[PDB]
């Protein structure tokens, strides 16, 4: 099983496909994706400034 | 069968082209194309400012 450890001060999204159910969870927890969760591919700006 | 999961603010268009059924869904979700369902081609503007 796929589990990821969460931030204290941030959060993740992932959502259920088979079921058609969303959940947003928050803070220092770990997130245990059944077999059919994605999590949600946020990518942000970086680099030197912000590319 | 062809499955696309949609993403979480985004939206999709197929169509049932044997029933002559047309159907618009949203949201993080998955698109279950029944055996005549195509997707509608979207060719939009990108490239370094917009082509």
């Amino acid at each position: 099983v796929v589990s990821y450890r969460v931030p204290h001060n941030a959060a993740v999204q992932v959502y259920d496909y088979r079921a058609k159910r969303a959940r947003v969870v928050f803070g220092p927890e770990l997130v245990t994706l059944d077999p059919e969760e994605q999590f949600t591919v946020l990518s942000l700006s970086a680099g030197r400034p912000k590319r």
